[PDB]
């Protein structure tokens, strides 16, 4: 009896067990996007560490959504390749492969975090003239096409990331990127259809969820990764996430992914750990829309204490896989589950 | 901002933090259910371990109430001179001394677990004439005076542990005990005013709640611990301890001690970290009455993740205090937040 | 197989493992020198945690040999009733109890450590006319009726603490207190019979050592406890070490207790996990003399691989025990020995 | 202040810690002993994972010589291309790489462990006509130029190892292998110049690193890992490993790898934390060479211990690194060191 390692039932998919990587970008890619060589090490290694799914980092639809000149894309079918190979690899490790299409939106185009994060000056857009902090460009009122370029570029990411055989889709819409930006005004004011109202800022991003969930298979779940609340006085709050969520559950999603933070800088996050795991909750309980949960979950007992209660579905972890990728193997012993561990790691459990 | 280690205002009263000492039988008092030096050692230590409250093992409220021949006891006045000295020592190690007050009903009068823990034999008392077990005596079934005789000693113990400076009062109405055996239809067959209806299985443990209350000021919580859950086939269920749960709240009990099991033997129970925590999530969402959360918490991270889901708004510990009475001090640490050890012991931390 | 639970035969005794609780001032006695109500929880808690030997803290054979004002002391009678309380209190938790008697020499008289540790300008002795530092009251050099003096005390120090019921002696001749003053060169400039050369630097140490050896039994074991260095240019060194160890050998010594440090401040001191093993393991297989390893000592993989590598025969456990008074209960179950716990605590293991 | 952490000179080289990586088979390469996938994920994971060398699993330097059909070989100038691609991807992700060349003797040939490891009837040589146990075949007693062949073996293999870019040959000459077998009297009952006396059973095996020492440049570490005993009666004790480890030392070799058991089956093991370190320990201290501990090793403050006690110059890890893969970057951060650890992973640190 451990919830975190019995199978989740997701869309046509049967899960292993309840621990999914979260997207982590690497910024190792090549500056056209591509998969190399630390991708096809870094992934496979928390495959084999045990994690039922992998969330391939936040990959861009687009150049100009990059966050960095290192980021994955998917906007080229020379993209294909180097994507196929990566699931390929998680898969022959064990692990369901998944990936987050992104859109780094006004805060595209900034340097690798070890080498300052400063940004290069791209010609950002968003749903607002309104720069993220200081030194970063005013990014370009999106219009009405260039808001559809950019879902046909969701799309075509999603038919891409079919073809190269990943199995789960989640749409970054968190963290103040492009899609996140419209949901909040703190950086939505506009004064059309697209800001303003709760349901005019809701409007392009469903868009966008509806048109990829037409061209994924029911079969294949459909993740949405939100901020909860973007922590500012008088912006995004987790009552509109539940509006906002009960939305996408008509739509089709499968599963919202419930981060926080990101809209905007000089605000207050009251770190700790499970601190996002009230929204997973929240959501899950008052709406009836699965929900991963994500945020300094570090330890077994702590992961499948917040699956018997209800707060989420899915238990997603990051940066303890970054420093601990066997996490998995090692968490199902401590909680009195014999691992399934690669045969020539028997002997090491 | 660690929730575990902030304070938590109940009643008129503030503890230093989330955590408390669960109740746990010690088996170690005198035949006349008196304190010993074994009480006076155990309970001290994790005071000093740094809980902000110590909940004192079940109470025997009458001499066939007792679990074993040495449980504690609190029917005479000749148990104040102990019990106040317990609650003293508690206090100067800096804890704030609670007790549970306890019947043992049907299953009255066992051996200690180390010694057989076989059935001595007693007239033990209950809802209806259903032994708990092979081998266990068929209790005689109370009739109206004989409720009201225990109602009343419920009574007189919390004066007498309030007179012996005890801050929280508990009642013990789970695990198969007298008033747990009233409410689950597993062990109470009447087909009177206390039992058939859920309604009539509440009205004497309801009856007992409110003749406490009115004893116990409103600035000392008064908490009352249930089995969430008897685990089974048509027992005693959430839904029903949801609707106790709204009880309780109207008569002003402070605090509901969500556990589970223990009416009958021959059920399954899904042990896991946090299997209960689920039922102190429900109630305290659905019906607005603080909840304890309690089984199988043992980390730090787990703790506070609870209690950021909002699933309960104290921690209670129990097995993870007998190996490591210091868990609170440690905790802290790893929290990032600093712990307030005694002087003597500050080189340690 | 873990030596660390196998039994240790030291003279006539049989520790049930090779845990001790190394001795820790407490600065919680009285002003007189007695046991209080503190000592009487602090140390039992350590013996239910599951050490088979309590190294009472240092204990002050004469009134100006304390550290603090708020020592324990045994230079009176009047001590015996609260020492022998203590000792009681230790064995019915299950440990043998033992007790460090010391001389704080030059560093006597100093304020309790979290109320600013300043000196209180007694008139100290010493083996030189050398503050310890800054503001220390120069101490006054011992002449050779003074030296007996001490030795005497020490020696009804040792036979008050056997009435008491300590069945293990350690000598407190580490960290610049008197005797350790006087081994060190930093500290003991004298020109006459007990300063310059080794053998003199030795002299009335090994007085001491063999005085204090006549009046304990055999049967009982007699501890010494050195700074095996004292990291400063030209000091005390290890080869030193090695030769005051020959000596104690020849006189009935029992085991050596190897520290080091204290005698004087501006030292660098390379602190690290088992720092000062190689001290006992250098003379225990160069010298043939038992010896007890201590200092950051905090695991159990670690105390059984340096008692597997020979390097000591007792491993004394000092700060991980103010903070875990109960880590060798826990220690047993991690290294796959069922534990030896209190009855009233099997449910937890 | 870690010596764990703290560089290691051996032969020309300057390992940047004291963590190496045990060679352990992954019965995982093709049938013609070529390096596949597998390895190229397993060992450079290793290596981002922190040690600072990796010692390569078991290579037979010929078919015959190796224990399972899919043991590595570099019998073969074919195995260069995968041999350099593994050493490449080692180095690159910052370790030393090193190959561990053996000759399975009398063992050859038996099944992967997790599909019967039964025997499969190779034509297999040793010293003597004795079967290892029940269902092996007798091995072929070698003659002159049978162990001249395989001591040419062993030259070209580390020729052939250097020539791949590895830094560090470790000899197998433990666990009852060929080199193992002719030391130990429980397999060798030769009644020539190569059996016998002590002297005659360390003639083959000092012949080989002799052999192999020559072609070795004294800037590249040769090792040599031994049974340090073989845990019977009358058979392989310390007191041999002491006289056979004085022989490599004046032949040149660098470090003693301490292992042990493996001869024949049937005799107890006293397996414990750092059961092997002692061997480790009297070899360096009475003989003056270097030494590498291993033996479950699984803690940093256990590992740094034996080190701060002079018992080896190098702790290997095994088992650990199977289900720990990084636990050396976070070995680090427990001793208080600053990890250095790839840039993509330094918000996980
Ligand atoms: C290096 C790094 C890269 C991350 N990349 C992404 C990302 O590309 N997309 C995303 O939604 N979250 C990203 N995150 C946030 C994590 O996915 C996760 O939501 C957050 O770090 C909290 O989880 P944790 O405490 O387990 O790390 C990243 C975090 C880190 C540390
Ligand atoms: C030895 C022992 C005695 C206990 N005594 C009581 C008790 O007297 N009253 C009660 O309500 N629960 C009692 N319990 C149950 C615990 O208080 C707690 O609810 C349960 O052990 C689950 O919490 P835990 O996993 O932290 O131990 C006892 C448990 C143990 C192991
Ligand atoms: C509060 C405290 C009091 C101590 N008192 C003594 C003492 O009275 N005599 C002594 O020899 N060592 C004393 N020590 C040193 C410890 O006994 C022990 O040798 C040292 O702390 C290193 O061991 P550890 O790392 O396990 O704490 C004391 C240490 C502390 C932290
Ligand atoms: C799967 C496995 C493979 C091993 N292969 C080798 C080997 O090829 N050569 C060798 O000398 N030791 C080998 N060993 C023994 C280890 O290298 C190591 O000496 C031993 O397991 C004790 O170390 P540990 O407790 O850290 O695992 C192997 C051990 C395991 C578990």
């Amino acid at each position: 009896m451990a919830l975190l390692f019995t199978p989740l039932e997701l869309g046509g998919l049967r899960l292993k067990n309840r621990l999914a990587m979260s997207p982590m970008c690497q910024y190792s890619a090549t500056l056209e996007g591509e998969v190399t060589d630390w991708h096809l090490l870094h992934y496979p290694t928390r495959a084999l560490g045990g994690v039922g799914l992998i969330l391939v980092e936040a990959t861009a639809v687009e150049p100009l959504g990059r966050i960095s000149p290192y980021d994955l894309g998917i906007w080229s079918e020379d993209h294909l390749p180097g994507l196929k190979e990566l699931a390929r690899r998680i898969r022959e490790a064990g692990a369901v492969p998944g990936i987050q299409l992104a859109h780094a939106g006004r805060k595209a185009g900034t340097a690798r975090p070890w080498e300052g994060g400063k940004p290069l000056g791209w010609r950002v857009v968003g749903p607002s003239p309104i720069p993220f902090d200081e030194g970063y460009p005013v990014p370009e009122p999106l219009d009405e096409a260039g808001m559809e370029r950019i879902l046909q570029a969701f799309v075509e990411g999603a038919r891409r990331a079919l073809r190269a055989g990943f199995q789960v889709i989640e749409l970054h819409m968190a963290h103040g990127y492009l899609l996140s930006s419209f949901l909040s005004p703190l950086s939505n004011q506009r004064t059309d259809a697209y800001g303003g109202s709760l349901e005019n800022r809701m409007r392009f991003p469903l868009q966008v969820a509806q048109a990829v969930r037409e061209v994924v298979p029911r079969e294949l779940p459909l993740f949405v990764r939100v901020s909860a609340t973007d922590w500012g006085e008088g912006g995004w709050s987790l009552e509109d996430t539940l509006a906002f969520a009960r939305r996408l559950k008509e739509l089709g999603v499968d599963l919202l992914d419930c981060s926080s933070g990101g809209v905007v800088l000089r605000v207050r996050i009251p770190l700790a750990p499970g601190f996002q795991v009230p929204f997973a909750d929240a959501v899950r309980k008052r709406v009836g829309l699965r929900t991963g949960a994500v945020g300094l979950i570090t330890t077994p007992e702590q992961a499948e204490t917040l699956l018997q209660a209800g707060s989420a579905d899915l238990v997603l972890l990051g940066r303890v896989l970054l420093r601990d990728p066997y996490f998995p193997l090692r968490a199902a012993k401590a909680l009195g589950v014999a691992p399934e561990v690669p045969p020539q790691y028997q002997r090491g459990f």
